[PDB]
């Protein structure tokens, strides 16, 4: 009923999700000029030490990397954000080609990929709960370039031909989410929402300033993917990036000046 083809794309949704067209919805491009620096904005802490990945699995749009999130294991705190964030899972959206891929955009331009950390305000007890809140969520969302290869990638590039199509799941402990991020935390951030249905309002945005670097083999993994199920017509996992929406009434902080 929802996907990123032509019948089913993201102009579609708002048949199913009206609350595609709300006040807060993501991603947005993000006007590096007019953002503006908030000396309000406390430290960002990003504490992985003791994650818990136990799986990656195929789910029809994208792959996600799943973490224990029963304790305070791998959690995000400080920034934007009042109290404790919870890892749950980190995904991708990627692009066919090169030259698209993300869903925030710098100036307009497109990375060829965006990796996403999503986490969940302790406060609400469990994720499902979560959503339904205004600061449920907060998304560290991390640039992808196409250039030298990120080692830390390159265990989750390796699984990526046990869980081809849809619905396909693998083990995948022992997996260290830090090795994916760049060397500064320096940020944009805003309040917005899920890029997929059901698109609720609930996210606190976190978009880091530096992309990783990853090579043309890694993406090309990725692009390998299947939407489809086993089975089914193959339909290459390309291209599951919602466009930018209007920004409406938001202002776009940075965390540097
Ligand atoms: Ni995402």
């Amino acid at each position: 009923h929802w996907g990123y083809g032509k019948h089913n794309g993201p102009e579609h949704w708002h048949k199913d999700f009206p609350i595609a067209k709300g006040e807060r919805q993501s991603p947005v491009d993000i006007d590096t000029h007019t953002a503006k620096y908030d000396p309000s904005l406390k430290p960002l802490s990003v504490s992985y030490d003791q994650a818990t990945s136990l799986r990656i699995l195929n789910n029809g749009h994208a792959f996600n990397v799943e973490f224990d999130d029963s304790q305070d294991k791998a959690v995000l705190k400080g920034g934007p954000l009042d109290g404790t964030y919870r890892l749950i899972q980190f995904h991708f959206h990627w692009g066919s080609l090169d030259g698209q891929g993300s869903e925030h955009t710098v100036d307009k331009k497109k990375y060829a990929a965006e990796l996403h950390l999503v986490h969940w305000n302790t406060k609400y007890g469990d994720f499902g709960k979560a959503v339904q809140q205004p600061d449920g969520l907060a998304v560290l969302g991390i640039f992808l370039k196409v250039g030298s290869a990120k080692p830390g990638l390159q265990k989750v590039v390796d699984v990526l031909d046990s869980i081809k199509t849809k619905g396909k799941s693998a083990d995948f402990t022992n997996f260290d989410p830090r090795g994916l991020l760049p060397e500064s935390l320096d940020y944009w951030t805003y309040p917005g929402s899920l890029t997929t249905p059901p698109l609720l309002e609930c996210v606190t945005w976190i978009v880091l300033k530096e992309p990783i670097s990853v090579s043309s083999e890694q993406v090309l993994k990725f692009r390998k993917l299947n939407f489809n199920g086993e089975g089914e017509p193959e339909e290459l996992m390309v291209d599951n990036w919602r466009p930018a929406q209007p920004l409406k009434n938001r202002q776009i902080k940075a965390s540097f000046k």
